[PDB]
């Protein structure tokens, strides 16, 4: 898996990925 | 998987993700 | 997998990954 | 696996890996 | 694995890993 | 595996490194 | 395995290893 | 391997290594 | 000046502040 | 000046402050 | 001026304060 | 002033002060 | 002035000052 | 001035003082 | 001044005191 | 002035004092 991003000044956030079981947040 | 996102002062939130299992946010 | 990111006084939290099993935020 | 990252002043978190198994934040 | 990070002043944790097993934080 | 960092007065944790088995923090 | 890191007055923590067997921390 | 590394009053731990076996911390 | 928020797992940015000068973001 | 702020895993930036003079992020 | 914050897992930035001059983050 | 904080595992930075003169970060 | 703050493995920077003059980071 | 910091693990550094004059990190 | 502390292998700097005069680190 | 720490296997700084004049570190 590759990962790119590019980012400036970000009060959001970014959320990018894979889970195969279960994750929480 | 490939993940490739192009952000500049974002006060939104930008989710981008697969899962298999249950998740909570 | 690769990890390539450009950031510049991000506030916001910058999440990528990949798990296969269970993961808890 | 490469990793490559340029931050600078960042209040935010910035997380990147591969997990194979479990693992808790 | 090769590892080239640029940081500056940053109160923000930034993590970059690759776990085969499980891992806690 | 080579490890290359520019830091400069970071209040914040810089985490690099690469694991075949458990690993606890 | 190289290593190269440039610090100045770091209050945070600098980890940067390559383990093949479990560790603790 | 090489060891190259430029502190100034760092309050910070500084750790770079190379593990083969288990290691505690 | 009296500061009173709840917030609970929000991913958009909350700004709340009060500027007398010039100020960029 | 009071500050009472409830946070619970927040992945934005709360930003919360008053500044007299210029201020920049 | 009184400071009572309750954090939990928090991936943002929590900025409060009070500047009377300038300031740069 | 009083300082009262309660942290768990925040990836994210907390700032909360009070600055009378200028201020650089 | 009090301070009392309770922490449990932040990766985070957690600043809690009172500078009556300039101060730098 | 009372003091009573409780930490476990943190990486991430931890300020918490009071100045009357000026102060450099 | 009290003095109350409590610390379980800390990578990262705990600083907290009270300073009426110039500092610096 | 009371003195009480309580320490295990830290790498980081522990500071903790009060001063009424200039110091430097
Ligand atoms: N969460
Ligand atoms: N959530
Ligand atoms: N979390
Ligand atoms: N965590
Ligand atoms: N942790
Ligand atoms: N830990
Ligand atoms: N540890
Ligand atoms: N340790
Ligand atoms: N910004
Ligand atoms: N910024
Ligand atoms: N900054
Ligand atoms: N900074
Ligand atoms: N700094
Ligand atoms: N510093
Ligand atoms: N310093
Ligand atoms: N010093």
């Amino acid at each position: 898996a590759n990962f790119l991003v590019h980012s400036s000044n970000n009060f959001g956030a970014i959320l990018s990925s894979t889970n195969v079981g279960s994750n929480t947040y």
